[PDB]
């Protein structure tokens, strides 16, 4: 399974300072070995993609579940991939929490941007009250189904396990509590989808990874990279891309 | 109060066809005083801003509260500046209804909006039941005060009343019940604000707008222009940048 990690810009930047940000990445000496997409802005994606060397792939942050329509704000898979963008980050944590999308919401934007041929990262993760009440299994399994209900052909497919105290926190998983979950992932597709599937789809870990932490984390069996949204801003992010090396 | 007519896109288009909107935009004849904007889809409102001659304004379709943050999906104030566009359309029917922005959000984002810079078009309208139950003037005036009690300073503010049972269905209002809304509003704001807010405040109409309806509803005396769904795609849009001609 490739090392795959997805740098996250959220909702920063501007031209001069991601111009900037691009130059360092495309500079950079990267590993052939890991797959590297940065997730713009959607005011951003069109420069980004432009800009950026062509082996760097760039990810929309968000899309709706239709072509075109009535849906003011929304942007669709067609027009990412007008733009040259190859993948959409899915069911992120704020999408889910702060926005309130629903997992039956999630998983049409799912079905639809795989038809539309774009790969998705789909993530997935529970709350601090959760992990407390011993319930992570049971929730993280319930969103996996709902992502898996709609998907036919996971070889464009990367879950990323995301607990939510472990975003922007700083407080990172640990290399065992990272593992343990990936390791229960791998374990769910086995059993409800296929043990081809199970062994090859990646399931990248995002959480407050750092330069710092990132080759620890990465030396776990199941962890097949990382989803980088703060570090993704500044230089360490080639340290991350590199941390099998 | 120099007509202004809106033409929002909402989640359509791709560069070849906004493309060919745009060189006809730019050549035709469009009246000395009307005052057009364009609301592009945020993958597009660079390639937008780039393309249409300086005479025409360029709007967001919506933006989030803060300049920067943790809020995948999302794009502020100040990276709207960054491209070059002055507008943003906030409140519209679909973000409402559709995606749940309440009164208390969209307030917040008016404020920040105006604190950066951009000027704002900002929506209301009452559902068909609100309209049936004879309480359209106490819907329309909660949302307006909303609104008002978040603006500073009233130059770049265009209020767009927008029934949503004329959103998409074909049912425009008569230029009368229109009229009572555009004349009842202009009145709040003469008693809530001041006399000078009233005057010089322009209220747009917007829902099933056209070449064919629109010259009645425009010679209403408190009706200061359009707010353009399904039309703005089409050549018609600029018979309603003329629609005192």
């Amino acid at each position: 399974r490739k090392f795959f990690v997805g740098g996250n810009w959220k909702m920063n930047g501007d031209k001069k300072s991601l111009g900037e940000l691009i130059h360092t990445l495309n500079g950079a000496k990267l590993s052939a070995d890991t797959e590297v997409v940065c997730g713009a802005p959607s005011i951003y994606l069109d420069f980004a993609r432009q800009k950026l060397d062509a082996k760097i792939g760039v990810a929309a942050q968000n899309c709706y579940k239709v072509p075109k329509g009535a849906f003011t704000g929304e942007i669709s898979p067609a027009m990412i991939k007008d733009i040259g963008a190859a993948w959409v980050i899915l069911g992120n944590s704020e999408r889910r929490h702060v926005f309130g999308e629903s997992d039956e919401l999630i998983g049409q934007k799912v079905a639809h941007a795989l038809a539309e041929g774009l790969g998705v990262i789909a993530c997935i993760g529970e709350k601090l009250d959760e992990r407390e009440a011993g319930i992570t299994e049971k929730v993280v399994f319930e969103q996996t189904k709902a992502i898996a209900d709609n998907v036919k052909d996971w070889s464009k497919v990367v879950l990323a396990y995301e607990p939510v105290w472990a975003i922007g926190t700083g407080k990172t998983a640990t290399p065992q509590q990272a593992q343990e979950v990936h390791e229960k992932l791998r374990g769910w597709l086995k059993t409800h989808v296929s043990d081809a599937v199970a062994q090859s789809t990646r399931i990248i870990y995002g959480g407050s990874v750092t330069g710092g932490n990132c080759k620890e984390l990465a030396s776990q069996h199941d962890v097949d990279g990382f989803l980088v949204g703060g570090a993704s801003l500044k230089p360490e992010f080639v340290d991350i891309i590199n941390a099998k090396h």
